[PDB]
RNA sequence: AAUUUCUACUGUUGUAGAUGAGAAGUCAUUUAAUAAGGCCUAAGAACUUUAUC
DNA sequence: AAATGACTTCTCTAAAGGACT
DNA sequence: AGTCCTTTAGATA
């Protein structure tokens, strides 16, 4: 039995439920003969476009708006000031200094944007369909753009002009409402609330505190590193960025170059406000590229980076620049050069011709092919030809390629001259092919007669190069076989994946002319100006060899044209909106609603149906005809609610039409009006605020509950109010009205009218369907269509948990693959499991792969509450704490933890820190076929790196994830439930996103956690769902616990002894000689133990540098270990690999000796070499090996038995290997955790923080 | 190898588990190309820093 | 530049009211 | 005047 059993109905959520929709009878033929599925098909393109056209309209509002906006220093100072004192300081005087400070700026740029004349009509029907005789904002201002000349719509392919701009606003004539959740994303984008989606978060929020931030990163190099930044460099090569209008500390409107520090100047935010301002802010940071420029111009970040590796300063690191976030909803264009885009097949098969034309029909001055000048220039290099001293190669990562494509292995060159020289330094940029040869010859003679490296492996190595030329002119042989296939206009068929093939022979002859050019690169001398150092080089080679080298470059922006275009995923069809004619379908249920919302649900022999009324036939279930019509067929729903009680009660009772007869008198509207009968409501317009009155807000109430009285249809709710003296505030009575403002019934439509009004058109009917409603379905069905039929259940209906919700959608889905048989029927099939009993399986009927996207379908999206009646759990954490306190020696830890070897590894521990089960979640249960998913995922993640790298179709990896995160979170919540749990977990493509994701979805199952096996009415069934984790609202607003989830600091816990809790802190890394002998006279004693056989390090960690380490430890040689490197991981012994040690420098410690003088006093650099390296195997406790076995963790501290700890050789109750040592550990400082919280006392905060000394002293003495 | 949809199946016109949608915005990362740099906490079958795209 | 993944916002309404036929 | 699309009403850590 649960400690969990009533944390249940804690709080309401909400969800959607999705099914299909199937066509009933002759309402498939009627859509069709209407045309309506097309109709709506391009509706959906035709609503995409509009909203395309008036976010220009936004994008043009949001610049004349920040053009208007300035914010004054004085404003920008305050935030500056306590922005700074809140670092280093915490004090809750500041915290709402700096909300004041903050909410200054917002209120000052929210009044600019409400001034403008363009904001009252922004989100209205004047927008795009003005009355009375007026023009429409938004038609006007595409005349205005269209006089000036303005071409709004060139940057997008799916309008023309303004004149079909205009045509698509004005088709959505009688649609404004459809326009509403849009417009509701845009207010969001001008909100001043602290919302991150309006710029006004984006400028206060996000890119105020970049900027100071970036201010005083200047600040500080300016003081620690002055000569990074070469200020005249960056005049001249940003002077473009640096040119700004508005000086706003000097308020001088000159327009001129900016200084580095007058960008700085606190004013000059005013500067960065919109996108164009951000991209100068931003380029000034981080350089850009010019056309026809080969050297890229420089920003900020690359001196700062440039200076810290010339200095090795490794400080000056924390000095780089956060790029500033670009401004909501701007396009972004860079001010470094834009490639051409290629639009279609076309422009791919024309834009290669015309290279490999142009390669091949180039002529150098001395009238010779690109071949035949390379082999002329190479065969005579070969030939001894050429004066070695007049030819260079460039001294940078060329020719470290060079070596390490001819001799294996870099610097064989890059060091044989570093020595034939020294046979002070600078950098030589070019190096002599002489040089060359004559270092390295005397390189040879050092080296190895086997290991040799001549000169003329180089030489041969370019003689070949030619040999490139007619593999290329073989790979345009048969390219232009391809080029004619795909030579087409417009058509965009190279992007299918029928086309890899071909592609697989464009990227392999674009592979292979980069090739080429990267080789001959080592060749190229620049006209970058520095002139300080040039050559005497032979004139002839370098004149002919330029002239080819300069033609084949343009392979390079060829390459990144093809590649931009090739790697684009092409279009495909998703599933649409259908309205039926109607702007407002399924908007809401209401019966009063009915003929608007024109969408009605039917019961009928345990099947549920959707009927969508004709718009022209909207009347067809008013009263009369449900009352002609009564009989058996179909159990109509009648829906019944009242929402948003604490907007509806007023809008009805206050009503211009009825509020002479609700007659509210002069004491119910002053309280109104000065809204005291909230704590922080809306007065009315005009009047103030004034504050609550607990006596008001029952005058208030008895109010409303004598209106709902009068009203002529809310009173059949039948209301039941607790007592008007009850309530503490407003809100406890609008819950109480919207609780029992909810009903639903039933009317018995008779088969035969359903029937008449779907063959008709009258009516479209469709079975509202998933697998769980076939009449073959005898399973358990799924968790969603347990919800579904609670909707309607009437043991639900006696006490609404399950709420059914306006705005429901439906979709229409096409065909996206053939309908292939994969399996005929009545033929055998292989079974994949190997272990499965059946070998193969035979059917009756045919098994289409895929076969849900082998023919269209219809979708409806259906939102629910669930636990509709539930009161919010503000203090869910407090609650989950209580209970913890109350029943703490029940509670087990569940610490889950994650590696190289493992997606997740588990630990479940009982408060005496006893592992009760513990395992990798690599293979599951109880999954029958065993999946390794760790093996799957890898496999994915390899597949998906190809893909990138060879221009293929990018796989999806998140649905992988989550079906196997789905089995785990299915044991996680069992193993909670069972053993009465919380779950801990160390705070923080790749698949430590794994862990991240598996996070995630925990905590939304345990929001709301239904076991399909408990009885309905019982807990953990669907009435009575566990919530044992926090309502999930963000990441920063959720800390570091969630209910039953706890997340605790990650270090200190894989590499630590399980049962002494010794950590290695001495972090020995060698370089000096006498630090190593400071090192070791450092020790306590040094010894020998012969009852025992190994060697003995006695200390105390406060006499080593480090003072955050504490407490005596005797570290021993004894054991195995392992070690790997590059040729494989080896065995080694501690212990015996130290006499070779004392033999080589005749130390004896045979008898017993207190070996520690000894040490000390030597001074082989390399004695101490081996020392150190052999100290540090002891220190190694986490020991792995390159096979596919486990890895074990060995301690070499002992216990009070005086034995040592190995995972290989450990109790059931101890880890079991290396990686359940980590997992375990979490759970220990779940442990601290359930300690704190068992012996916190009331009225006082739960510290959860936990320190690596508290952790510690934990893990070190809770054995002793 | 069937699905509201996803994963693994054959569990037999389906079995098990999971599944909050739609709309809007933004950030992050990967891969390629390119520039100037480091280097045997990682590496020349290169590894890597900052930056542009 | 192409791509995928992940995060934070809004809605999940009946009825009053206005413009037009 | 009746219709029907658009706006409206504004709690609670
Ligand atoms: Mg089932
Ligand atoms: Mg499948």
């Amino acid at each position: 039995m649960s400690i969990y059993q009533e944390f249940v109905n804690k709080y309401s959520l909400s969800k959607t439920l999705r099914f299909e929709l199937i066509p009933q009878g002759k309402t498939l033929e009627n859509i069709k003969a209407r045309g309506l599925i097309l109709d709506d098909e391009k509706r959906a393109k035709d609503y995409k476009k509009a909203k395309q056209i008036i976010d220009k309209y936004h994008q043009f509002f949001i610049e004349e708006i920040l053009s208007s906006v300035c914010i004054s220093e004085d404003l920008l100072q305050n935030y500056s000031d306590v922005y700074f004192k809140l670092k280093k300081s915490d004090d809750d005087n500041l915290q709402k200094d700096f909300k004041s400070a903050k909410d200054t700026i917002k209120k000052q740029i929210s009044e600019y944007i409400k001034d403008s004349e363009k904001f009252k009509n922004l989100f209205n029907q004047n927008l795009i369909d003005a009355k009375k005789g007026q023009e429409s904002d938004l038609i006007l201002w595409l005349k205005q753009s269209k006089d000036n000349g303005i071409e709004l719509f060139k940057a997008n392919s799916d309008i023309t002009d303004i004149d079909e701009a205009l045509e698509i606003i004005k088709s959505f004539k009688g649609w404004t409402t459809y326009f509403k959740g849009f417009h509701e994303n845009r207010k969001n984008v001008y909100s001043s609330n602290d919302i991150p989606t309006s710029i006004i978060y984006r400028i206060v929020d996000d890119n105020l505190p970049k900027f100071l931030e970036n201010k005083a990163k200047y600040e500080s190099l300016k003081d620690k590193a002055p000569e990074a930044i070469n200020y005249e460099q960056i005049k001249k090569d940003l002077a473009e960025e640096l040119t700004f209008d508005i000086d706003y500390k000097t308020s001088e409107v000159n327009q001129r170059v900016f200084s580095l520090d007058e960008v700085f100047e606190i004013a000059n935010f005013n500067n960065y406000l919109n996108q164009s301002g951000i991209t100068k802010f931003n380029t000034i940071i981080g350089g850009k590229f010019v056309n026809g420029e080969n050297t890229k111009r420089k920003g900020i970040n690359e001196y700062i980076n440039l200076y810290s590796q010339q200095i090795n300063d490794k400080t000056l690191k924390k000095y780089k620049m956060s790029v500033l976030f670009k401004q909501i909803l701007s396009d972004t264009e860079s001010k470094s050069f834009v490639i051409d885009k290629l639009e279609d097949d076309s422009d791919v098969v024309t834009t290669m011709q015309s290279f490999y034309e142009q390669i091949a029909a180039f002529k150098t001055v001395e009238e010779k092919s690109i071949k035949e000048t390379l082999s002329l220039l190479f065969d005579d290099l070969k030939a001894q030809k050429l004066d070695l001293s007049k030819i260079y190669f460039k001294n940078d990562k060329s020719l470290t390629d060079l070596s390490q494509q001819v001799f294996d292995d870099y610097s064989v060159i890059g060091t044989a001259v570093l020595e034939y020289i020294t046979q002070k330094t600078e950098k030589a940029k070019y190096l002599s092919l002489e040089t060359i040869k004559l270092a390295l010859e005397e390189f040879n003679k050092h080296r190895d007669i086997d290991k040799q490296c001549r000169f003329e492996e180089i030489l041969a190595n370019f003689a070949a190069i030619p040999m490139i030329f007619d593999e290329i002119a073989q790979n345009k042989d048969n390219l232009a076989q391809i080029s004619i296939k795909y030579q087409n206009q417009g058509k965009k068929d190279l992007l299918q994946a029928s086309a890899e093939d071909d592609v697989k022979a464009i990227k392999d002859l674009l592979d292979q002319t980069n090739n080429l050019l990267h080789k001959l690169k080592i060749f190229h001398i620049s006209q970058s100006e520095d002139k300080a150092n040039i050559l005497d080089k032979d004139e002839h080679f370098y004149l002919v060899f330029e002239e080819c080298y300069f033609e084949l470059a343009n392979i390079v922006p060829l390459y990144n044209k093809i590649r931009n275009y090739i790697t684009q995923k092409p279009y495909s069809d998703e599933k649409f909106k259908l309205n039926f004619e109607n702007s407002t379908l399924a908007n809401g249920w209401d019966k009063n609603k009915e003929p608007d919302n024109t969408a009605i649900l039917f019961i009928k022999d345990d099947k549920y149906y959707l009927g969508v009324m004709n718009k022209k036939n909207n009347k067809i279930f008013d009263d009369k005809a449900i009352k002609e019509n009564k009989g058996e067929g179909y159990k109509k729903i009648v829906y019944k609610l009242l929402p948003g009680a604490n907007k509806m009660l007023p809008k009805v009772f206050f009503s211009a039409k009825s509020i002479k007869f609700y007659n509210p008198s002069e004491d119910i509207l002053r309280i109104r009006n000065h809204s005291t009968h909230t704590k922080n409501g809306s007065p009315q317009k005009g009047y103030e605020k004034f504050e609550f009155n607990i006596e008001d807000c029952r005058k208030f109430i008895d109010f409303y509950k004598q209106s709902i009285s009068k009203h002529p249809e809310w009173k059949d709710f039948g209301f039941r109010f607790s007592d008007t003296q009850r309530y503490n505030s407003i809100d406890e009575f609008y819950r109480e009205v919207e609780n029992q403002g909810y009903k639903l019934t039933f009317e018995n439509i008779s088969e035969s009218y359903i029937d008449s009004v779907v063959n008709q058109g009258k009516l479209y009917l469709f079975q509202i369907y998933n697998k769980d409603f076939s009449a073959y379905s005898k399973g358990r069905p799924n968790l969603h269509t347990l919800y579904w039929k609670a909707l309607f259940d009437e043991r639900n209906l006696q006490d609404v948990v399950y709420k059914l919700n306006g705005e429901a959608e439906l979709f229409y889905r096409k065909q996206s693959i053939p309908k292939k048989i994969t399996h005929p029927a009545k033929e055998a099939i292989a079974n994949k499991n190997k272990d499965n009993p059946k070998k193969e399986s035979v059917f009756e009927y045919d098994l289409i792969k895929d076969k849900r996207f082998t023919e269209d379908k219809f979708f409806f999206h259906c939102p629910i509450t669930i636990n509709f009646k539930s009161s919010g759990a503000n203090k869910f954490n407090d609650e989950i704490n209580l209970l913890l306190k109350e029943k703490a020696n029940d509670v087990h830890i569940l610490s889950i933890d994650r590696g190289e070897r493992h997606l997740a590894y588990y630990t479940l521990v009982d408060g005496k820190g006893n592992i009760i089960k513990q395992d990798t979640f690599n293979i599951i249960g109880n999954d029958r076929m065993k999946t390794n998913y760790h093996d799957k995922l890898a496999a994915i993640e390899k597949d998906r790196d190809s893909a990138r790298k060879d221009w293929k179709k990018i796989n999806n990896i998140k649905e992988m994830k989550e079906g196997y995160l789905s089995q785990v979170v299915h044991e996680i919540a069992k193993l909670v439930i069972e053993y009465n749990a919380i779950v801990v977990f160390a705070d923080l493509k790749v698949e430590k996103q794994v862990y991240q994701k598996l996070e995630k979805m925990l905590i939304e199952k345990l929001n709301y956690l239904v076991f399909k096996d408990n009885e309905f009415d019982k807990t953990g069934g669907v009435l009575r769902a566990y919530q044992l984790t926090a309502p999930f609202e963000t990441f920063k607003k959720m800390g570091k616990q969630t209910g039953i989830i706890y997340y605790v600091p990650a270090g200190f816990t894989s590499k630590i002894c399980p049962v002494t809790g010794f950590v290695n802190q001495l972090y020995p890394k060698y370089e000096s000689v006498s630090k190593s002998q400071e090192f070791f006279s450092k020790f306590d004693k040094i010894c020998y133990n012969l009852d025992k056989g190994y060697f003995e390090f006695s200390f105390d960690y406060k006499n080593f540098g480090d003072k955050a380490a504490k407490g005596k430890w005797t570290i021993a040689s004894f054991g195995s270990r392992l070690i790997n490197f590059r040729n494989d991981t080896r065995e080694v012994y501690p212990t015996k690999e130290l006499e070779k040690l004392l033999k080589d420098y005749s130390i004896e410690y045979g008898h017993g000796e207190c070996i520690k003088a000894a040490i000390c006093g030597e001074s082989d650099k390399k004695f101490f070499a081996k020392l150190t390296s052999v100290l540090n195997t002891i220190l190694q406790m986490r020991n792995s090996k390159t096979g596919t076995e486990l890895d074990y963790l060995i301690s070499p501290v002992a216990d009070v038995n005086g034995n040592f700890f190995d995972s290989r050789q450990a109790p059931k109750n101890m880890p079991q290997d290396a990686d359940a040592n980590g997992a375990y550990h979490i759970g220990l400082k779940g442990l601290m955790l359930l300690g704190r919280i068992k012996n916190n006392q009331e009225g006082k905060k739960l510290n959860l923080v936990i320190k690596n000394e508290e952790y510690f002293e934990f893990v070190q003495n809770r054995n002793n």
